[PDB]
RNA sequence: UCCAAGGUGAACAGCCUCUAGUUGAUAGAAGAUAAGGGAAGUCGGUCCGUAACUUCGGGAUAAGGAUUGGCUCUAAGGGUCGGGUAG
């Protein structure tokens, strides 16, 4: 957005947008940017809306601005899919007993925010510090504020 | 045919006054109420006590007396500088 709103940026010979994950994009957080990128670009041309879960935007896919369209829906125990209930105070403790006892090649621990994130992921290093968690595991944090 | 103050009224009205005009018109003296009866008459009888609310802007970001720190992804968030031990 910030590119196209640049003069130096003509957009008049666009004839091909393509949205990856189109349900999140069309989300109500995203749909202020998209609206207005979609905007600036010419409104003859082709698109592509492609997402793995694309039903769920029902009817805010005609605000990309379709003219010829064709929904596609594509159909085929692969993996599974459990859950424990705990006091919330154990949890992070739980997470520690996954860790050191479960047969893994690369785990992946989702965080709400990104705060805790990094003092989640401090704490933890602290812990491995004291050997707490005995096990050839490399932790890393990633979250999208860095 | 032109000009046209204010206050009460809190219902055009009426009442009072500011600026400005008058004191003109022979002079002196000496409708209301009603006891009892009730048509017997005549042709004809706005202010005291409650409660909820309630005006303009600016603010974005969950609050606004408290210990303020407040979601995920997504353009920018003042400038600059700086990293070990050895040969």
């Amino acid at each position: 957005l910030d590119f196209l709103q640049m003069p130096a940026v003509k957009t008049s010979a666009c004839s091909m947008v393509v949205m990856d994950e189109a349900d999140r994009l069309l989300d109500m957080s995203f749909i202020k940017d998209t609206e207005k990128i979609l905007r600036l670009l010419p409104k003859q041309r082709r698109t592509g809306l492609f997402s793995a879960t694309m039903r769920s935007a029902g009817s805010d896919i005609f605000k990309t601005g379709l003219r010829n369209p064709v929904r596609i829906t594509v159909n085929s125990s692969s993996l599974k899919l459990n859950y424990c209930v705990v006091n919330p105070a154990e949890k992070l403790q739980l997470l520690v007993s996954i860790l050191n006892n479960y047969k893994f090649k690369k785990c992946i621990v989702y965080f709400p925010t990104c705060v805790s994130v990094s003092y989640f992921y401090s704490f933890i290093q602290y812990l491995g510090k004291r050997n707490i968690l005995v096990n050839e595991v490399e932790i890393f944090s990633l979250h999208g504020k860095l």
